[PDB]
């Protein structure tokens, strides 16, 4: 039938290139496929930044159900048989039901978006995507402290760590943001929820 | 150094399999390792000699123990599905801390719905394999664990928790997990379902 | 320590588009990388594998390069096997990408060999031009008919030439067969 | 059909791989058989997983097999496993079942004591469909290992030795690329030796 694909990693790690080599293969066989990208609510967001370049054409969509909507309406071409998605961390747990119901009829869904927000934790609702995908890849960026594996996203405001109260969406590049392994990945003022995790970090050092 | 792997996937795909292989690697180079497992109610081969923990903080309490070889620098976790969210932050602290942490466990229960704490392990893992069975119905690759009691699907609202092999599940791919009365959250999604059946 | 990792599968893949992507990402974290390619996207041209060791030992080489590129390797004789591990073993990251077979379905060149020393392998499938499955093949076509068996293996080009497909549509005329029994096989089925 | 290559050093798990893909099998009542080159019974990963197998001396005595009386109709997989044990003619009996529907799951070594491509295998990578190339632990430093070592009384084994040894620890110990040695390995390049001389002098 159809399946879901799903590609992830931190930033930098070439994400949305791979996005758009799995669907540049898809025109060498002319087969249709149509991308969609969430619109962020700007309202939300604390500081606006006003930019429009983007290396994929896709179809803003304000929330995941109207990914449906769109299928259904005049504007979608019938012989569609792909649907990209692209920074999918942004919709909310609505996505979800939406990919697998495409998956169920047979649409092959291309995901791509971050597995985790700066503080290390999950992005939106990419956890719950991560289990209904057929097919998972998760990407590698290079550390930029020590150029091993980077598998986190690091946020600095005026060279500092961001706290790990701060906001979740801040829309930005290199200015804010860089790849780091787990070792140099710190949040400031991170908690504990188990009562014996800091004894055992004790422990450990000594 | 300090990682975690996630070995995952439906039942009969061989995820137990795998996390033996992982480990068994190890002993060549004279490298140790524990298995931990949570409290839980054959062909030829041997299974992981592993340490029973009611809850996942029990782990970190056991390497802080006398019982504990700090030779050991790998942690195995098997069926982590039956854990509790506690066990994120468990591996974390593990992989932070100069340990190799290596995990199996299913990614869905039999509602196709994410097992327990499973879906953060997954972005928690710096590698992921979602292995597949195969399909009791029709072959291709299976993705989904299927209950059966009496013949009859399981339905939406049956207890998550159902120890068992053969007598109540199978693999099955996406296409043949059914679950009678699965509800849908979104409102527009049984008018996609009924605008799409049409041909 | 150093490692080889090699990009392959067949034309439509999209291996020059990953090499890419392996080699942007250095970038962001300030690691110089140089590319190489035989003769006939940035690339430095050589006309033979060992050539590469000597534009290193050049003082026209960056001595901060870590990292190796080497594009279209199926069109290097064997010599590129021993430069990549030479490369690999003094230190170097060595990216390679290149069609894992020619026309006739068989090993392109010296491939087979560099899969062999290949740290991590990446097979990239494409799309089959004829039915939609994940493409392994590549087929040349010269006016509507499959280019035969004993056809030359090098000729450059593109969709004019060349398509993806999946096993099953990957048709040579006049493949020969080496085994005794595989025509004996094949007729029983 | 398809195939499918597990590949790697000694001590990687392959064929505890391949016994665990054909495993699978078993709850969807798929039916596979098993081949080995040359337990004779069966073929076992080392920690006691195990599945019954036929023996065969060649490639093609494969595909004989599967025309005889012996054969079970209903069979869709077909394992191999110690691959690199035959010939350049397991290439073209592997790709024959893939083209008649079968899909073709086969182990075996990449690599030779001397580093170099194990048999036919070289050509295998091209025609399977699906590579996993496994890794070993390094004996010496723990790191990721993908070559297979031969030590003869502690020293390592030299290359000009014969190819084919059979054992176990006795001999064979998993290692990475610098851990991997081979003395007296010529360099084909005339300009191989050069370069890892200047190299070494830049580090001045
Ligand atoms: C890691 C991270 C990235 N981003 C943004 C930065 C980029 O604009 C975009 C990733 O392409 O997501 C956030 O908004 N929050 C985060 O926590
Ligand atoms: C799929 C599924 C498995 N299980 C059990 C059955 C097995 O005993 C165990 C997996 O080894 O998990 C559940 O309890 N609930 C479920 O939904
Ligand atoms: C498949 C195939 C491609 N090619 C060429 C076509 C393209 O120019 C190049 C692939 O990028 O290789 C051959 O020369 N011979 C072949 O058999
Ligand atoms: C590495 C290597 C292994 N072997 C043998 C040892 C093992 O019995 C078998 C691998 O399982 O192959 C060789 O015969 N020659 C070699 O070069
Ligand atoms: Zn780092
Ligand atoms: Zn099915
Ligand atoms: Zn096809
Ligand atoms: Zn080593």
């Amino acid at each position: 039938i159809g399946w879901i694909e799903f590609i992830t990693g931190p930033m930098f790690a070439g994400k949305t290139a791979e996005l758009i080599r799995r669907l540049h293969r898809l025109e060498y066989a002319d087969v249709k496929y149509l991308v969609f990208k969430p619109k962020i609510d700007t309202r939300s967001i604390r500081n606006i930044q006003s930019r429009t370049g983007t290396s994929l054409p896709s179809v803003e969509v304000e929330s995941a159900p109207e990914i449906l909507n769109y299928i259904m309406s005049n504007s979608f071409n019938d012989e569609t048989k792909v649907i990209g998605i692209d920074e999918v961390q942004f919709f909310d747990d609505r996505i979800c039901e939406v990919a697998n119901i495409l998956a169920e009829n047979g649409f092959v869904v291309i995901i791509s978006g971050l597995d985790k927000n700066f503080k290390g934790e999950p992005f939106g609702p990419i956890a719950k995507l991560f289990t209904y995908a057929d097919k998972i890849t998760k990407l590698t960026a290079i550390c930029n402290e020590c150029g091993a594996e980077a598998t986190h996203s690091l946020r600095k405001i005026d060279g500092k760590h961001a706290d790990y109260n701060d906001d979740i969406v801040k829309i930005g590049c290199q200015e804010f943001y860089s790849a780091v392994c787990r070792h140099h990945h710190k949040v400031p003022n991170r908690p504990y929820l188990n009562s014996n995790s800091e004894e055992f970090i004790k422990f450990f050092k000594n």
